[PDB]
């Protein structure tokens, strides 16, 4: 497991703006030294340097559209160099729009990949049935296909071309789902497995079927966009968008220990990790703890232990 | 799924007197607006003006008997008009004693009623095997026909009229059981799920068999009498008899979602909130959160999402 | 179900002192009397007056070797007597070291004897592997026999004989496994439960696992080491190694209650609870009131209930 770290300082998505700040913050948990102490070569390309669009006025309810259009477009190359590069790129970013550049440019160079989405919200509303405005709530739907058609021309992506079917994806841990979303849910035909059918049959079931049904057929590459709104708040607080009735940390790390062991990863983002949106300083660090240890989960680090090809005793 | 509200501020079922605020404080987390905000017709019958009776004096151990008594016969009442103006009762009250009248009312107009009973306790205690006299922790006792000639005539409940059998009804979270009540349960052979089944089946079978061991012969209609100290503290921690390793958040909402679907409830009862038990006004806040979250759920609001018969795209 | 109460205030198994103070804390909760507002026969035997040893030098890294090593050998003798006077040894003591002592003292009496250790570590360092020197995190490596020869002559320990072999001894809870650990784990086969295979399979059938892979033969007495640590520390926290992602209370109990259903539990160990490692006075009450709830479903508590061979009505 070779990865390809690359730093999406971006908040437009939505509203509050601690959360560009997340690449930085994750990177003085240690996370690159941690990745190291394992088994991964680790490679930093940095923190992209997102531009500054000033004239970027609402598209109808859209909120700075050509500002997120451009960092996904940014974004989307450079997951696209990485993963031609032969590495699993690592998108530790702010809010979540960005998603969509990182599963287009994944895509570029893999258009069999899988979509495992870890988020207590399907992110699939349209510019047309999102309420909020805020993107950060749309980016899936900008990437599937049987939404071609439905989804207006917003200023900021042109560029955009969906990459994913409604079958290419799973949605884990949903438990705030506005009435739109879960139309084009039951709609489309998308697979989940809410909080409801996480406490029905179990995260190790879950996981079971939800591998299953990604890799079934064939194996694919899989890429994994992890909002740390997933979890608990309990264990992730420090999140502009917090959902009572989550995925516990074990869980949280049973999705990805699974994931893991498919060999199969080759993208990841873990998103909407904002500091300055704790209310304590051990919010933070507490925010900041499980997002890295979400991530080591994700190359190697298993609760059993670990150990080297080599003779201990 | 039509909803027949009922304000039972009592609190005489036991000592502390904060939960009679229960009907007010609920009522003001808004679920009358959020249960309209949904797919049901809600009618308001008010708070019951449960009157005083100054004369009471203990019936050998138990407290308050006619306070008690009468407060079920009144809300018995009430409950089966409103069952007979085609509607599910929803009764908002202090403590548990008042299950009395709610079970009772209910079945006058369904027989066939069906119990299952979310509590850390089995409130089964007789007149002659509590060992605190509260009365809320002997409703039980008084609704089982077996315990029919067990109970002995206590001052307000002549009315009373055992209503269901020891099948009708099975107990889901147990983790505080008297040693007496413990005598009846397997005696009588009570089927009940405590925090031992459910640990050991998950709360996902639990719902199966539950449904299964009620609903298997025929259809019938359902009664659920919701203890919020069935939930761990962490929880609703604002409650009078508050018990360690309860059950949590998630599947306090499986239960009821899982109700909810069998398009059988008729009857629901949510008690002991008691905010002036609350240490800090988060506490209290907490604890009603978490009752009118399980309310929605028990009148339609899913953790994978809601959406009306229209085309959304 | 015969008890037998054994104080082991040791602390020189790893650095903080506070350790030693368990026996005490845990008395002043009421486990002799609450045991004994069971169906136990209650003996205590006391604290056992460990005696210091001035002149103790590590042993290359392991620390205190003398002071360790001689008060397993102390104890062991101790859990011998209290086997031979039929009764379920009970080892309130401070940290991990000692369990050495106990299963040895438990084995000499029973040499068929089968363990299951609850851990978040596996405690089976050696005294060439542990990189701390620390030998509450070796206790498990002088027990097993298929590690003999790979086991230093450690001053204090001459007096050791690896009683139990690599099968008759299942690890639960792990969840921070060193490398070498890990090696042994694989290399001698031992079977384990982390927190992976608990998210997995679920405590339900982890202890069916568990106790048919110790009991499928044939049956035998069985000895629990139960270290504290292996509960999450939002439920233990007042102890040395604390490691997020832990066994839940309502898991810590489901373990024991049916631990104590085959009737076949033999010894016990309630180890590593430091209350002046407690931030707080509640941390301290609420890690020694959950030490305690653990004892008490060893020797017979059931959360469904618990009554006498007797009429209740
Ligand atoms: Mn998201
Ligand atoms: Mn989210
Ligand atoms: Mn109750
Ligand atoms: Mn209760
Ligand atoms: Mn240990
Ligand atoms: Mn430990």
């Amino acid at each position: 497991r070779t990865i390809g770290i690359i730093g999406a300082p971006f908040s437009k998505g939505q509203p509050r703006g601690g959360v560009e700040e997340g690449p930085t913050v994750l990177r003085k948990a240690g996370l690159l030294e941690k990745l190291k102490e394992q088994e991964c070569d680790v490679k930093d390309y940095g923190d992209l340097p997102f531009a500054d669009i000033p004239n970027d006025s609402p598209f109808q309810i859209v909120k700075n559209p050509r500002s997120v259009g451009k960092a996904s477009e940014q974004l989307a190359g450079k997951v696209a160099e990485v993963k031609k590069n032969g590495r699993i790129s690592l998108v530790l970013g702010g809010d979540h729009s960005l998603a969509i550049g990182s599963i287009s440019g994944h895509a570029r160079v893999h258009p069999d990949l899988g979509v495992i989405w870890v988020d207590a919200h399907t992110d699939i509303n349209t510019p047309l049935t999102t309420t909020s405005g805020n993107l950060h709530g749309q980016p899936v739907s900008f990437l599937l296909k049987e939404l071609k058609g439905k989804i207006p021309d917003v200023p900021g992506f042109s560029w955009v071309t969906p990459c994913i079917s409604a079958k290419d994806i799973v949605y884990i841990g949903l438990r705030d789902v506005d009435p739109g979303e879960h139309y084009i849910l039951k709609t489309l035909g998308i697979k989940y497995f809410s909080m409801t059918e996480v406490d029905r049959l179990g995260i190790g079931k879950v996981m079971e079927e939800t591998l299953s049904y990604l890799l079934g057929r064939k194996k694919r590459p899989i890429h994994l966009s992890f909002d740390v709104d997933g979890l608990d708040p309990s264990f992730t607080p420090a999140t502009g968008t917090p959902v009572v009735g989550g995925l516990t940390y074990r869980e949280g790390l049973y999705i990805t220990e699974e994931i893991y062991k498919t060999g199969l990863l080759s993208g990841l983002d873990i998103m909407e990790v904002n500091p300055s949106l704790g209310k304590t300083p051990e919010e933070v660090t507490r925010t900041v703890n499980t997002a890295v240890a979400i991530t080591l989960a994700c190359f190697g680090l298993a609760r059993e232990g670990n150990h080297k090809p080599i003779d201990y005793l």
